């Protein structure tokens, strides 16, 4: 559908747009570009886990202050160091009308879906 925005849930700070997002092995999303990881920090994990597809580094959170929301993971995927999000930390904003909208899993939330590309970075 239309191009839209994700809010931090917890703050609503704009984190990221829906044409930003990509898709890794079809169910792990990341996000591209600068302006995305001017929104999130990274701590490192004591006790990562060993994910199929890549290595997690660590969980990452809104950059805010006072906020600290989880948003996801910071992994190594092939050979590039980048973040993966979870939909349930993220509000979805229509930009045209405001309206909000809460998931909890990527599978019912129906935009463009395009697949990562090493290509684009
Ligand atoms: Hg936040």
């Amino acid at each position: 559908k239309e191009n839209k925005k994700l809010l931090c849930r917890k703050c609503k700070a704009l984190a990221c747009y829906t044409a930003d997002v990509r898709v890794i092995e079809e169910c792990h999303y990341t996000v591209l570009g600068d302006a995305f990881k001017e929104c999130f920090v990274s701590r490192p994990h004591p006790k990562p886990k060993q994910f199929s597809s890549f290595e997690k580094r660590a969980k990452i959170f809104c950059a805010r202050q006072n906020c600290s929301h989880d948003w996801g993971i910071h992994v190594k995927y092939k050979t590039f160091e980048i973040p993966v999000i979870k939909i349930e930390s993220f509000v979805v904003e229509d930009i045209a009308t405001g309206v909000q909208t809460l998931y909890s899993k990527w599978k019912d939330f129906h935009f463009e879906k395009i697949p990562f590309d090493p290509a684009e970075m």
